[PDB]
């Protein structure tokens, strides 16, 4: 009963032609294990979207270090990165590791990302090592939170593929690499993301549940979203949508990401 893959490809190519850039997608039906990809093994900049996996890396560490999520981190006199809306308000109080994780995922707080990278996960190298440890041999993080967003065509730094992003999200959400407590916490964080209203969430009926993490590099029309989607009485779908444009000075398009998501999800004929 699903749509022929070439129909879905044909629709995405027309969308690409309209957008004036490149669209890469991969989707997994976790109940039938049917999959769909388009440019699925092409590399795209992660932008801020790595932060969902950063939160996962923190939970993995906490599964081995009792009470890590409750540890308070203070950062008096630190120069905070732009787009740090949570951490810039909690300097006097400090934040716990759980609060920093929730902030980096749900608000795309760069300060929180770099705090967790510096103090817990071992920098871009350590973030990459965590992804290797779950069998993702594609992901790479090379730079810290601000600098990783240059999105230059041809530069493989701070990139992954739609396939690898979706496959790693499926592992973390539903597989064995995290314990039950940790899976549940990760999915609750994704469900409460606040930055994705115009992307994958905008492609699904309002009574479906979504957890997602976005990225918006701010250059080269480069932006993305990946998600777990729970349709009504259907197995969850994992979806990654990555985009870029050839011109440095172009703007990204939220609508193209929502439209690509819609095409892909409709192809499963849920
Ligand atoms: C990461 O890519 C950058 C930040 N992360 C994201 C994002 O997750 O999309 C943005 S875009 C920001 C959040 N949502 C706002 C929005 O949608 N409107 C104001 C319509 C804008 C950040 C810039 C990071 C490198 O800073």
């Amino acid at each position: 009963a699903s749509q022929p893959p070439q129909v879905t490809v044909d629709k995405l190519k027309r969308l690409e032609n309209d957008f004036g850039g490149r669209i890469g997608v991969y989707a997994i039906d976790t109940g039938s294990n049917k999959t769909f990809g388009y440019r699925a093994n092409e590399r795209f900049p992660l932008c801020s979207s790595f932060k969902g996996f950063l939160a996962a890396a923190v939970l993995s560490k906490s599964q081995q270090q009792e009470g890590l999520l409750n540890q308070r981190i203070r950062y008096d006199n630190r120069v905070m990165e732009p787009h740090s809306p949570v951490t810039e308000k909690q300097i006097t109080t400090g934040m716990t590791v759980a609060e920093l994780s929730a902030a980096t995922l749900q608000y795309s707080d760069n300060g929180a990302a770099n705090l967790l990278l510096e103090k817990l996960i071992g920098g871009p190298e350590g973030m990459t090592s965590f992804m290797r440890s779950i069998g993702d041999n594609v992901f790479r993080l090379d730079r810290w939170a601000l600098e990783l967003n240059s999105a230059i065509p041809g530069d493989d730094r701070d990139t992954s593929t739609p396939k690898a992003v979706a496959e790693s999200m499926q592992k973390l959400a539903f597989g064995n690499v995290l314990g039950l407590t940790e899976r549940h916490q990760l999915m609750d964080w994704f469900k409460g993301n606040t930055t994705g209203g115009a992307r994958i969430r905008a492609s699904v009926p309002a009574n479906w549940v979504v957890g997602d993490k976005t990225g918006t590099c701010g250059v080269y029309g480069t932006a993305n979203d990946y998600a777990v989607i729970w349709p009504v009485a259907h197995a969850p779908i994992v979806l990654a949508v990555y985009t870029s444009k050839p011109d440095r000075n172009s703007k990204h398009s939220d609508a193209v990401i929502a439209d690509a998501s819609r095409i892909v999800l409709e192809s499963f004929n849920i």
